[PDB]
């Protein structure tokens, strides 16, 4: 039931992006990177996934640009073929930003349906 970080980790996907960030001063989309995007279920030791992350490394110096936790309330939409809005915690203890993926239209499909599933599933976490 509690996160501790050090659950096992199970890679969902791996995908080539760019990933875009909100910006609510100039009302725009500002580039914060471009590498492997990874999509992973966090296993408890009961095998339970007890939570999942959004992780990304930018390529080169793997600078990390997101790292953030799926919960049920997340708003996500497939704003083209080739694009996913997706609204998640940022990297410092930041808060909630809309973020912008970028990716081909095969990578974006899946993912679009491995978060929006899990989402779904999130809300059935109902005692
Ligand atoms: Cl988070």
């Amino acid at each position: 039931e509690v996160i501790t970080g050090e659950e096992a980790e199970s890679n969902v996907l791996q995908m080539q992006c760019k990933l875009f960030v909100f910006d609510k001063t100039s009302q725009s989309w500002v580039e914060r990177g471009r590498g492997l995007l990874r999509l992973n279920d966090m296993a408890s030791t009961d095998d339970g996934t007890l939570q999942s992350r959004l992780v990304m490394r930018t390529q080169g110096s793997l600078r990390l640009i997101l790292n953030t936790k799926l919960w049920a309330q997340m708003q996500i939409d497939k704003a083209s073929e080739k694009s996913i809005r997706i609204t998640a915690m940022d990297t410092e203890d930041q808060g909630v930003k809309v973020f912008l993926i970028s990716a081909s239209s095969k990578d974006t499909g899946q993912l679009y349906a491995a978060l929006h599933h899990r989402i779904l599933a999130l809300r059935s976490r109902v005692e």
